[PDB]
């Protein structure tokens, strides 16, 4: 096709409870498009890649908050988080690891950054990399 | 989210008729997923940049070659590419100028490589920066 779909290329180890569904897939994509119609795209031929940083900051910051992750305060909802990870049913010894690394990248993240936007940013990194170790995942990049 | 849902972040311009179906974005998943229980992600504490680039050929082939995009000898099915632009109903002037590149980028393919699955990279390539650019599309690296 000259206009293949693009789809994760991802091997989940120990941890095939964390792919999203399809009904999870289309929901993020529904939130990204919207967020889409008020937040443009910058042009690839004038933007900058601090514009495209930024832009793609506010995009990733408006699908947390359309789907409820920011509490009165501005802060990010660490304990939604946990309890998330708790409803993918991991194998226990799997979950144990993976809440730890909860608690230690709240940590690292609220001790690091005031800013509430930092601290979600380096939190999802952190457990990015931390889950991706625990379970072994491979992600195609 | 620790575990958000990675989705394509596009603006399809003149273009929206080009947007992945829900349905062929979960058969391009099928597919891949399918293809991963043969040709494993390589362990990036060992893989080269060859072996990588190799792999990541190779899932797209597999997807190719499972959804019939090549003839017995393992040729490309330009023309069926071509028939699938049609297909599309985009706007006159847009179908004009997209079929101009998809002749353009199958000579180009052919005359450059030898290797059929050199051709299709190439042909896909040109197309996805040709369409792109005809159609105004945007997409988030
Ligand atoms: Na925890």
């Amino acid at each position: 096709s000259a206009t293949p779909a693009k789809v994760p290329v991802i091997e989940w180890g120990k941890c095939e409870q964390l792919k999203p569904s399809e009904s999870e897939r289309t929901s993020k994509a529904a939130v990204v498009d919207k967020c889409l119609q008020s937040l443009p795209l910058p042009d690839p031929e004038k933007a900058t890649q601090q514009e495209i940083d930024k832009h793609r900051e506010s995009v990733t910051t408006c699908a947390l908050k359309a789907e409820g992750w920011f509490d009165d305060e501005g802060v990010y909802k660490f304990d939604r988080a946990r309890n998330e990870i708790k409803n993918k049913k991991l194998d226990s010894e799997v979950e144990e690891a993976v809440l730890l690394k909860h608690d230690a990248c709240q940590k690292e993240a609220t001790e690091k950054h005031d800013d509430y936007i930092n601290q979600v940013q380096l939190y999802q990194a952190c457990m990015d990399y931390n889950i991706s170790q625990i379970c072994g995942i491979k992600v195609m990049v």
